[PDB]
């Protein structure tokens, strides 16, 4: 089996340490389109910078959960991944149902069709071109060009999957069942994990193949553990996001998990989506921070609480997304 980067199928034990859930150049058009200018991460050489420190810090691979809705710049992220090294899994698919207002590029007409809106597009696409839409992101390409997606996501509303969303986990299960690749859901303020659930399980897709975006959005004990005994993996994306929770409670929902058995579903990552988080744009924390500034800590609070803070850094960053983003096959 393998995990495919941008630049190659990969052993498991090449992907080394990784960020399971990041954005680095993209200009999402629901954003564009409302002058929301710090959601547009829309310089190459800035975004560079802040990859080259997770680099220099001992950083092997980052996860891109830039979907199609999202504005990629796909061109951008593989020059980058080039100059710095950083091995790139890129994710086909869709990112959440709000953004569908957003226009359609001229670069995608060729590939999705003549369509205003990804509004129209998806509610006027059969769920089986959708899938082929999907599979050949993963098999020739993203957005015309030779780097191929690694992953296949699907998002939800908050408390809510409406009808075209559950049109869209359906077509990217169906998707995995042709590519074997592995899934990412998002879920807005970790809710509908549950049933998303549900909906995979009538699609016949094993849920340990599924890791769940932004569970440290909604940290419940009882709700964490009835996602974890499924076998998904659990993303906490949100480090250092101090205005949905501070540190220590994401923290404490990390370890109680651990004490319950399941830190092998555990994956960590920052969700750096906003100029004002980049170091290089805004001076926010970086691609820097989760390995500088929150390993450590996290490896000592860890500690002083009795677990083995190391061992679970490691899995956390490098057995864990192993696991997760290989192919099924
Ligand atoms: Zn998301
Ligand atoms: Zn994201």
């Amino acid at each position: 089996s393998f995990i495919r980067t941008f630049y190659g199928d990969i052993a498991p034990e090449q992907l080394g340490f990784t960020y399971s859930h990041e954005h680095i150049v993209c200009v999402p058009a629901y954003w564009q389109e409302r002058d929301a200018d710090d959601l547009l991460l829309d310089d190459k050489e800035k975004s560079q910078l802040d990859v080259q420190d997770f680099a220099d810090l001992g950083g092997k691979t980052i996860v891109d959960a830039t979907a199609v809705d999202y504005g990629r710049r796909v061109l951008d992220v593989a020059q980058i991944s080039k100059e710095t090294g950083i091995q790139i899994v890129g994710t086909a698919g869709f990112n959440k149902s709000f953004l569908w207002d957003g226009k359609i590029k001229p670069e995608l007409k060729p590939i999705i069709g003549d369509f205003e809106t990804y509004y129209e597009w998806i509610e006027n696409t059969t769920t089986d071109k959708l899938t082929e839409f999907v599979v050949n992101e993963v098999e020739n390409g993203l957005e015309g060009t030779p780097y191929k997606a690694g992953q296949v996501k699907f998002g939800t509303g908050y408390n809510m999957i409406t009808p075209l969303e559950e049109k869209t986990i359906r077509a990217v299960a169906r998707a995995h069942h042709e590519t074997k690749a592995p899934i990412h859901s998002h879920t807005e303020a970790g809710t509908m994990a549950l049933e998303q659930i549900e909906i995979l399980k009538q699609e016949n897709i094993p849920l340990e193949y599924l890791s769940i975006g932004h569970m440290d959005r909604n940290l419940d004990p009882y709700y964490h553990k009835q996602v974890a005994k499924t076998g998904a993996f659990m993303s906490f994306d949100g480090i250092a996001k101090i205005k949905y929770a501070p540190e220590s409670a994401r923290i404490a929902a990390i370890l109680y998990l651990v004490s319950e058995g399941f830190e092998d579903q555990i994956l960590v990552s920052g969700d750096t989506a906003r100029k004002t988080y980049y170091k290089h744009y805004g001076h926010g924390p970086g691609l820097e921070y989760i390995a500088k500034k929150w390993v450590p800590r996290f490896i000592d609070e860890a500690n002083e609480k009795g677990f083995d803070g190391e061992k679970l850094v490691k899995k956390f960053f490098v057995d864990n997304p192993a696991r997760c983003f290989t192919f099924k096959k």
